[PDB]
């Protein structure tokens, strides 16, 4: 209803941060949560059950509301579903007060087949109820007729606020991601611009047009497409993914597209330097520089304290600027 | 000297099937909501003729997900299993297309995008479709254009190659080629897998990065093709009977010619004929290789939206084969 641009601004006004918490649970995370809960008499699951919005998830709610002892004995074929969903609710419950947005990477929810997609749906439902801005990190790409299916999955079924998109095929795909002509609906996306992987230079920097490196050409074309679609007129936007370890490019992008929205993964697990990243990407409307932190929170044995410290650090750095 | 079903690299599986059926037709299975709806409507009007034929087929008993539901009488689904109706008709539409057309297919390509928009239910269908194709021993491609950093992309590898047991998938390597180490190789199991990387695509604005960006007067698509091959060599794929190949759009004649000229023995997958109207003779000729399986021609909607998909598939098979013969007798 309000539009992601407005959602982000309003939440930033309430919580005064740009922390984006990544929720990418792996098999080990789920297995560890199960083992740990069994050893501590299900303390975190019990807390989850006292939360109000658990009552508003779409998929197999009755299963999720059952006591763990009973799941294990009477609904054993749902055990993985139950512990996977409860791990997610546990992370969200422990950390949401510090989060401007949550980013869920689709790759983590698919490798078990359908079960993880039911978890992902419930996670999006839970975040929707909590009014927390969401990002689906799926790096979608295809021809127009095909990508409309991703638009439906992401923006209609999950009701995500935004997604990540790989526009190497071209920018016209965005017309079938960020806009629904039939319904007059508009949606936001972050396009891959400069990524964190060690060999990112190979195509993103080493290729060029008119003495500008590819990542610059790609950012400008994404903005051209945003203008064409009139997204910002409709309280939505196309933004850029710029790796937290990519200081020169972050500096270049913020200088040359002064009011762009940037999503920056790669701090914590991948060594990115938080001070340098946030400084090079800084904007006074700091929802425009989302700092994504995943494993440094989700693989930390004290996730609430980990989130708090990133919140506190970001806010100290934001203050300097 | 005989290898059993599932126990050989994709290079070998493709070669063997190409020797068997002598074509390069790749049938695309991309069912949309209209297709599923229309299938349900048509079956309801004809007392489920096609579903009952699906139910006769031996390997329907070998799929993993909800056989109890898939094997029910269709009027029982409608009356007694309302919440399973969409799952049942979606899955049966897919089995129907496969049963009707597989004898003409060198490979089936399933585009992930079509299986995800209803949430988990389409992933169950997708899993059953892959299980069914594996039982029939038909070469498979999961068209998902996956990309991420290595630690994340391993999850797609698990989904595609371990869960679905796909033979291959499509990959977008704009992030870098190092991601391929986590897709085409599993270091824990020492298993190798095949992929097609995006090189030149069919969308109208495909030149904007693929042709406009360059390094030293080589266009991006050429550099990306070369870097993919360099990674294949590093990973020893072809020594392990797997490969990294290229997606080159059916409509991209000049690029198809360059790629086949400069990488003579590469594997090419070519979508964009039929519903997207490329010139088949022109595409197949520019991409031709005497080992036909190196120039896969994908046809999806022109078969799956035809009311007689078996005959549509035979017609494309025959049309392709005639062009293959022209090249063989040139
Ligand atoms: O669009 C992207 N461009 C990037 O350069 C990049 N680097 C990491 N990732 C993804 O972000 C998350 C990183 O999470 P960690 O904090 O756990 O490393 C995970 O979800 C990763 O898949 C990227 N996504
Ligand atoms: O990797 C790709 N590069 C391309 O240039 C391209 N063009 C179309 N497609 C996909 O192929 C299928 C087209 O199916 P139709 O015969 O029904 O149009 C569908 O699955 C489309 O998503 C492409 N995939």
């Amino acid at each position: 209803s309000m539009g992601f641009k407005v959602k982000l601004e309003k939440r930033r006004n309430a919580i005064n941060t740009c922390l984006c918490i990544g929720l990418d649970p792996d098999e080990k995370d789920i297995e560890n949560f199960m083992k740990n809960e069994k050893e501590n008499n299900y303390n975190n699951i019990k807390k989850n059950l006292k939360e109000k919005y658990i009552n508003n998830v779409s998929i197999k709610k009755d299963i999720l509301l059952k006591a763990p002892d009973n799941i294990i004995r009477e609904e054993k074929s749902e055990e993985f579903f139950y512990f996977f969903n409860h791990f997610c609710f546990y992370i969200i419950n422990e950390t949401n007060k510090y989060a401007l947005t949550f980013k869920m990477n689709f790759a983590f929810y698919i490798p078990y087949g359908s079960v993880g997609i039911d978890v992902l749906k419930n996670v999006f439902d839970y975040l929707y109820e909590l009014n927390i801005p969401t990002i689906l990190d799926m790096k979608i790409n295809d021809i127009g007729n095909t990508v409309k299916n991703y638009r439906k999955f992401i923006f209609e079924y999950l009701k995500s606020d935004s997604c990540t998109v790989n526009i190497y095929m071209g920018t016209n795909m965005l017309k079938d991601i960020c806009y629904d002509e039939e319904k007059n609906k508009y949606y936001s996306a972050f396009v891959l611009v400069k990524t964190t992987n060690p060999d990112s230079a190979i195509f993103q920097k080493n290729l060029s047009l008119d003495n500008k490196q590819a990542y610059v050409i790609m950012a400008q074309e994404a903005l051209n497409m945003s203008s064409y679609l009139n997204l910002e007129q409709n309280n939505e936007f196309i933004g850029f993914v710029v790796g937290a370890n990519s200081y020169d490019e972050m500096n270049y992008i913020r200088t040359y597209f002064p009011n762009c929205y940037i999503l920056s993964p790669g701090i914590g697990a991948q060594n990115g330097d938080l001070h340098k990243t946030l400084t090079n990407g800084y904007h006074k409307s700091y929802e425009k520089i989302l700092i994504n932190i995943g494993r440094a929170i989700t693989k930390n044995p004290y996730p609430q304290k980990a989130a708090q410290m990133y919140y506190d650090q970001i806010n100290a750095i934001l203050k300097q600027n």
